[PDB]
């Protein structure tokens, strides 16, 4: 109903205490020796974490423009997340440090905008000279050390990760399984992925991972929207009566169409999981005729002539599992022939050959590289059922590490990072003074995820600041053993990627949050 | 909604508050001379106990942060509990005595991440200390002096079973059932054993019990998930013209499945209980053909070919009795013939000697265990209904406290085995200053169950636990007669395992518990 | 009794608040379109002025460290007051911005010694640019036309000042009178000046001027404390005998000497008059016998013999007429012979002749200065008793004007002096940027007093400063015009003095101001 | 002694090593030696530096080294003049010391009442 606005410094100074709540709450778990944070769970235990996911997601304060500021905060913090799949703590960490001081120095009357430009042309230069910093991991050791030192320091995780990236390549697909053996099974079989995720988080079969594991489902391929259910009616009655799960991929799904399928979700006589149509236009209908191909599927267009009502068991394709992300589906062992997929690579090889746009043959490319490539999979093994969901996690989060460090490159962790950045660009001016101040807030602010992890150990931050500053190239102070070193003597490292995009958002919430002065909101009742 | 968090010295100090009340709740009841806690009904009269387990389950704290300390420590003593049995009020007073001087050395400004380390230092030596000191109960004896210790001082549980332990040997299966003549009925019966609990708590017919106890019930084998109630329709049928008990061995059920029995046995007139699927893999398949060997069933699989739906009464095994305990099921006088049974043994008696792969080899060792061994059956005699089911859970407690013992070994009950281990690891330092507090923090914390014990007495605390370590050796203070003199002289003795327990997860729950600053919570409304 | 302290910035925005209070109250006031603020009077009507010094000496404020922020810059604006007679509303107003700038600096973290230093940089960087800028009034006309406009633009009482300032010279004494005709009495009288002030407030006949005028007033020379009254009884006896004015100059008088003095001048039966011996050792002595050879007395010593218990009327020296002001004290028309003054003269010359340190040669060529320049009377000349005072007020502070012209110079008044000082000191900088703050914040400080005086006319402050500061040279804003031009064409003219003093003292107390922390107070109660 | 609190700084730099009778007169000891580096922390933390980072750079440094505080720079104190007498320090530490005993030492707090 009604609203309350509040602008000035009262709506600063509100929405700073929502972030200094929410950052305090999340950076307590910065670091190896980040300290557990306990939650809520409304039944049961409640649970204790040191990971900073959790935690963020779980905060919402009671007054609103707290609750505003905190809901900005973790919502840049999930943006982080779901550019590299770690950081978050680091992430929040940076922004709180931007914004307390960006938020102090607006208070002294600075111009805001200007501040906001400082930040922006010191986060590029951090940005570059990070680029420049970067040490590639395009080595299969390096790669085996970052698998073994994100996964809890296990070598075996690292090992197989290393296999698997070598099986598929520098941008081949890699996915975990649980394999009953104690050895790990490590397989390559063709496969499909693709950038397109779930309509609604109903469909998802396990919350704790977020995507959609299906064992033998029947796949619909679509190049039409879904305007109404009758059209997926004879789908239903027909998967309904096979009893196996149900993938969809269509060009649009209406609100309608996903409002039937939750509850039919809901009632869950059927398992029914759709995504959006990957690619665009004649691109998205070629490889949608690849994965009929890979699947032994067909495509229904309104074009064409067919229709979703006219469509049987036979039509439908099938696979032996498919993966569906929050933004990703890969389909694991098609059952379509391996002979008639060749014969597609073919054909788009000659598309690649007759190809005259850039962007276009570009697209064949990466077509008929993940239709030759295939998905590797890697099947954990050991004795318990416990360890196979713990390794599974260490090996998915190990696995984002290593895939976000392939990408760009890695970096000596703990801080370090961004504390040589620092040291590095001490001499960038601005064109007047408040983007001059807004520099400096950037430098001044780089430098909290290292005080932020000693503080975690007890150690004086300002001292191991100091002696990391003093220090030239990849020294700093390990915080597992409490010691000074080098990083990567001790593997402490951090995927470029990942820190790079931890800053670059923490920095752009920050030109936007500094920058802030009406705040509107639901009338507190 | 909105949430409040707290964050500091308040937050372990809310804590702290909490861990008080529940801690000090429990502990009233510990050792024999345990005071009585009264704990509402909400019908008839409040029940009265002298069980921790009782007191500690109830407890839940008004304000929510203090509810939250209770929430942790009740949950690290259920954990306790359901490792061994017994000893969840030695395992509250040994975790609050660690977290008051724990929270009370960072209230000091100690590093909580050193102190942690310290307590999980002194604890690892307390444990191999413990294992060290540790009598074994191999002979048969010591095995009956515990039954009669643990069962109200009774000779003729704990004898009963020692005769059991003997026909099943040492790692052998034993169940308590109800017999109708006053002479105790002891017998050997081929059956089945395996760690998998029940779906849902609304499967136990018996809350008191924790089991789900099946006479006579119709066994269905699965290997696979349980996706819609259709496939299980017209074995519900089968059963409801039947009118017995059912009980599901499957690989999975799902949520729906799962609701879906759930509202039927809130319907009642089928009696169903399920449980997951034992075993892993081919492991799982081999040993689910073991169990259709028992009980004369099927094992149906996807991938073979017959669905859930195709099933009639001669395909389901049957049994003369089920059990169903809170992670672990028996089965008693499966239906199956002995010569099929003793066919599967030597199968798998020759895949034994076939077998290379270590784990594999002893799978199948334990499958020929189980497979050749059977469940011996203790049917408690007396004359009265009454002491017919305080006889059975005395049968019960004794029976838990002796494969407690038979695990891993006796020590000396009565808080003197702490005690003693403390006396013999006064000396063992730590990396710091902070890591050697957090070790004197566990050694003054360990002497805190012999000075609770003694305090339910009445006696002065600090006396006897200073006689009781002047004295080396066994030698302690008998409660019940409240005369000093050796344990094992007046056969007050506590199983190695569950003290080792007890004082593990002790330290887990208290080294999480220092450690904890951010506190988030439901908003109190 | 006890007390409250207050520290941190709850402390600088308390004094901030009533540093606020006390100089808008007192700005509103300030230049020739300044408004007036109305005072209560506890009868009668309530006062109205457009001068800052009764607006500032008037306030205190309820909260005690509001009344603590506001004391200070009352005092700090009555020192600048008493240092040059003029520009209260003016120091106060430089003393707001700079606090108010230096504060919201201080609030961004900057380490107030370091802005406090650079405000002194600064300060004395405007210091030394307004000697540089400073135009001299050596010249009769600009003296006539300095007293001219500060007289309320009369160009009598400014010709006045300056025949006078011809006659007793550029560093001489002159003094107003009440002249009976309605021409101007302008006369030379031989006489006395020296800077030694009354000793208790209590002794000011007219608290409307500030000064002790007595006519034919009987003088004693003292070089002794006055330690008890009874030296003094006698005295008191013979003046009230005489029934005359009494003036006395002794070394020291005693708390309790001045306690009695107070008494009997509430008694009032003896008008007394107390100042401190000018001078210093046998400076004093020589300069107390030039004095007694002025006025025909005799000096009292102890080291010497006589007592003050032991004097008589004709010991005493006696005058014309004598004033003694808040510092200073000058005799006219003593009765002592102009030979032996002559004599005396001569004696000082061959004293300065036969001197070998330079300072105490200076003494007494001062010494002869004052002894043969003699002092002024300008006699106001008008019809009626109201205007008598009232011009006498003119001649008053136009000759305070007057003099502080002729001691350091004069610039183009109404705020360009200032505008012009930072439009020459832009360039400034310091050794860190919290030192370049506080130049920054003494800049944009010393812009202020122009703006004040255009937001008074109503005009825009920003637009008048910038247009202002376009110009070079003596260009400014015309506020009673409300004209652009030159304020040298149109005579508005400040002294160099009472600017700079303002700024200086202005400067002093916000660098002192800056770096307030703690802040005890009396217990509000 | 040279001043600037870097007198203090030395003499417990000099006896990080003396032990007590037991754990609670060690920890006594400890009070003291994290207590003397007071004053030179708070002339820093006055100077608006990091007290934590010139306390550890002094205390690296051995002999008269210390941090001046107005110029803000490192150096002897002996050659920049900044000295405090012996006794004057010694007599402040053992005040502070024993007004400390006595008072860490305090239960009982009677008082006229609040009135
Ligand atoms: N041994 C170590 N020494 C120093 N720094 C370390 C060490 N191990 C990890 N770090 C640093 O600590 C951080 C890791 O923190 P943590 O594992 O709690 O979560 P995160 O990766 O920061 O974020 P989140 O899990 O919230 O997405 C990284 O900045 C990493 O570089
Ligand atoms: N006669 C005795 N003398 C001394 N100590 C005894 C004696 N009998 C039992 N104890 C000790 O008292 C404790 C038994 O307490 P109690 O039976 O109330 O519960 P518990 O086993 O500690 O735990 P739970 O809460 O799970 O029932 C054990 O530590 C045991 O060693
Ligand atoms: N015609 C004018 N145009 C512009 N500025 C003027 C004019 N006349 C005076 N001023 C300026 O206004 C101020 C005089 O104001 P005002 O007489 O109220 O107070 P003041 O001299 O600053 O101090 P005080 O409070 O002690 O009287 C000076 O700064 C003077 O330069
Ligand atoms: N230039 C300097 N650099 C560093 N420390 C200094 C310097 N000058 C003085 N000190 C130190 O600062 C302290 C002097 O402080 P201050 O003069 O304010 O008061 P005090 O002598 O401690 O005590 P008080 O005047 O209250 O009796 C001494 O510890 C002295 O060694």
């Amino acid at each position: 109903a009604a609203k309350d606005v509040k602008f000035g410094n009262d709506a600063r100074v509100k929405m700073l205490r929502g972030v200094n709540v929410l950052a305090d709450a999340v950076k307590v778990t910065l670091g190896p020796k980040g300290r557990n944070v306990v939650l809520d769970k409304s039944f049961g235990a409640p649970t204790i974490t040191k990971d900073g996911v959790s935690v963020a997601r779980e905060i919402e304060l009671e007054d609103k423009f707290e609750n505003m500021g905190a809901q900005m905060v973790k919502e840049v913090a999930s943006k982080a997340n779901d550019a590299a799949g770690d950081g978050t703590t680091t992430a929040t960490v940076l922004a709180q440090a931007i914004i307390t001081e960006g938020l102090k120095a607006v208070a002294a009357g600075m111009n805001p905008m200007d501040l906001k430009r400082g930040i922006d042309k010191a986060v590029t230069a951090a940005v570059e000279e990070l680029k420049a910093l970067s040490v590639p991991c395009s080595d299969s050791k390096a790669i085996a050390q970052v698998g073994t030192i994100s996964a809890n320091s296990d070598e075996t995780v690292g090992k197989l990760i290393a296999e698997a990236m070598d099986k598929v390549g520098k941008e081949g697909v890699i996915t975990v399984e649980d394999g009953t053996g104690l050895q790990d099974e490590l397989d390559v079989v063709e496969g499909m992925q693709f950038d397109r995720g779930y309509l609604s988080p109903y469909f998802i079969n396990k919350p704790e991972t977020g995507a959609v594991e299906l064992e033998s489902p029947f796949i619909l391929l679509a190049d039409k929207k879904i305007s109404n259910i009758r059209e997926m009616l004879p789908v239903l009655e027909a998967v309904a009566k096979a009893g196996k799960p149900l993938l969809i991929i269509a060009e649009d799904v209406e609100g309608e169409a996903l409002a039937t399928l939750v509850v039919n979700t809901m009632r869950g006589i059927v398992k029914v999981a759709a995504v959006k149509a990957p690619g665009f236009g004649d691109r998205r209908k070629a490889m949608l005729q690849d994965i009929a191909t890979l699947t032994g599927g067909t495509v229904i267009s309104e074009e064409i002539g067919m229709e979703l009502e006219k469509a049987t068991l036979e039509d439908l394709g099938q696979a032996k599992r498919v993966v569906i992300n929050k933004d990703t589906t890969t389909i694991i062992d098609g059952v379509g022939e391996e002979a008639a997929i060749q014969g597609r690579v073919a054909q788009i090889r000659q598309q690649i050959e007759e190809a005259t746009s850039d962007y276009d043959r570009e697209k064949l490319q990466e077509r008929v590289a993940k239709l030759a490539g295939g998905v590797a999979v890697i099947k954990v093994g050991a004795a318990t059922e416990v360890e196979m969901k713990e390794k599974k996690a260490r090996v998915e989060d190990a696995l984002h590490a290593t895939r976000a460090a392939v990408e760009e490159g890695v970096v000596a962790g703990g801080g370090v990072a961004l504390i040589r950045v620092a040291s590095k660009l001490a001499d960038l001016r601005g064109q007047n003074e408040d983007q001059n101040v807004g520099i400096k807030v950037a430098l001044r602010a780089m430098e909290a995820p290292l005080r932020q992890i000693v503080l975690n150990c007890g150690e004086e931050p300002s001292v191991v600041a100091n002696t990391v500053k003093g220090g030239d190239g990849n020294y700093g102070y390990n915080a597992a053993t409490e010691e000074y070193g080098n990083m990567i003597d001790m593997g402490i490292l951090d995927p470029t990627k990942v820190t790079r995009s931890a800053l670059q958002y923490a920095a752009s919430v920050a030109g936007l949050m500094i920058t802030t002065e009406c705040m509107v909101t639901d009338l507190p009742k």
